[PDB]
């Protein structure tokens, strides 16, 4: 395994790093190759597949960037209001290939969805909407709750005629400070959180997934997430630097039969590669609870899963056992399993375990954890707790552990605030400048010697997880 995008220890990008750049390309050296399947279990229950192609993409995102063009001007933000199939990947890299900033979100109509959209949409104030035309009348009806000067333009992706691409303009090549969307995440603050994560956060934030997860040409990743999500889009985004197709379900068709995930991350003849997914804890537990095949079952191979990334919060020894368990006798390897730590500040992934170890759990004193120390105990102790670890940092970030009202960097073992630093760290919260300034431009005071900030300049600007942690025997532990 080599990552194309690294020489030397450095991300290097050779063909800019416009994810659009990328998807064109293939849709020019392989525009008949699979880009882009969506698995339909709406009318049966085997599903059937909903497939694009490189080309077939290009010219669906062309077309709606096109649209986007007359109707929009460079800055505006154009909010993704679709189903989750296949027209919310074409609206959403649509609006990056219009030259606009993206809000993937989700269609009001569509049940299970955590967030409060009208108070989201108050704060990037949308120039445009896109949806479907299956999904438009309830979109429509969604706006009429809301003032008559926020009911901006709506706009069914699929409603546009592949020829409209003809008088598509390709934006010029962004900088670092181009934001390609706001992804809003989850905070107890009135006023939502839109981290602006631009084209260079997006592009270095997939080089760093790939580089943790040694991902290759061959491999094929796998989603059943709903798109609105921290970990939504970092697996369909992975799919036009690496050259792969990516496959996607409906979360609650997960839910209603979680072998279906099982299903579609088990080796199919012709693969050449492993698969690549995400799950958090219950999704774990849910699989192993429901989605085990009956006796008499088609043959079930997991010996070919690669990597489901499992965060944000620590893993469940209980979950590992429990998943292992039920799938081990199918083929699953247990170092498949990758706890991992990531944020929408960092775009997503800031650390993971290394390719060939399993997740690492160790036992350790429950209440020394409690005063703010990492310090190992038996198994047999009545001070015993299990702690997994989130793995190691990723390549070109990097992670402290300081005293947050002093920003100095604490030594391995103690508990301490969370700092980050990167690349793929947005640039700030819409629309809160003092909060942006507050989150993500901290300076490092003090370093530990050796530091685990070796490598990082003196000006480097260092993001406030929130979070609390501690590093113990080379790896990073989320305790907080």
């Amino acid at each position: 395994f080599h990552n194309p995008f690294i020489k030397d220890g450095q991300i290097k990008f050779p063909d800019g790093s416009s994810i659009v750049a990328h998807v064109e390309r293939w849709a020019k050296v392989r525009g008949d190759k699979l880009a882009y399947r969506f698995l339909d279990f709406s009318t049966e229950r085997d599903g059937v597949p909903r497939d694009l192609t490189w080309a077939q993409f290009s010219a669906r995102n062309r077309a709606v960037a096109a649209r986007l063009q007359q109707v929009t001007q460079p800055g505006d933000r154009v909010a993704i209001l679709c189903p989750q199939n296949l027209d919310y990947l074409v609206a959403f890299f649509g609006a990056l290939y219009a030259g606009r900033i993206a809000v993937p979100l989700f269609d009001p109509s569509e049940p299970g969805h955590v967030g409060r959209l009208h108070a989201v949409l108050d704060n990037c104030h949308p120039s445009a909407i896109l949806t479907t035309t299956e999904a438009a009348e309830g979109v429509r009806k969604f706006f009429r709750t809301r003032p008559a000067n926020q009911r901006p333009r709506v706009i069914a992706v699929d409603a546009v005629p592949d020829d409209v691409a003809s008088t598509w303009v390709n934006p010029d090549e962004p900088d670092e400070t181009t934001i390609a969307y706001l992804q809003y995440t989850s905070g107890s603050t009135r006023i939502p959180t839109g981290v602006q994560i631009t084209h260079l956060n997006l592009a270095t934030n997939v080089v760093q997934v790939i580089e943790a997860l040694e991902g290759e040409e061959g491999d094929r990743g796998l989603s059943w997430l709903p798109f609105f999500h921290d970990m939504g889009l970092i697996t369909a985004l992975l799919a036009p630097m690496i050259g792969h197709y990516f496959t996607f379900m409906t979360p609650a068709a997960f839910v209603r039969r979680p072998e279906r995930w099982i299903r579609e991350l088990a080796r199919k003849e012709g693969d050449t590669g492993g698969t690549i997914s995400v799950a958090p804890n219950f999704a774990f537990d849910h699989a192993a609870a429901r989605g085990v095949p009956k006796p008499g079952s088609p043959p079930l191979d997991l010996s070919n899963v690669k990597a489901v990334l499992n965060g944000s919060e620590p893993i469940s020894a209980a979950t590992v056992r429990r998943f292992n368990e039920a799938f081990g006798p199918f083929g699953f390897p247990p170092k498949a399993i990758k706890p991992s730590y990531g944020l929408a500040e960092a775009t997503l992934f800031v650390s993971t375990t290394p390719s060939a170890e399993e997740p690492k759990i160790i036992t350790v004193d429950r209440d020394q954890l409690n005063s703010g120390r990492i310090v190992e105990v038996d198994a047999d102790s009545p001070k015993a707790v299990a702690q997994a670890s989130a793995g190691k940092v990723g390549i070109a970030e990097w992670a402290v552990i300081v005293d947050a009202e002093s920003a100095t960097e604490l030594p391995d073992g103690q508990v301490g605030e969370i700092w980050i630093s990167g690349q793929n760290m947005g640039t700030g919260y819409w629309g809160k400048p003092e909060e942006s300034v507050a989150t993500f431009q901290n300076i490092l005071k003090s370093r530990t010697n050796p530091s685990h900030a070796e490598g990082a300049t003196d000006d480097a600007t260092w993001v406030r997880t929130g979070d609390y942690g501690a590093f113990y025997d080379g790896d990073l532990y989320i305790t907080g």
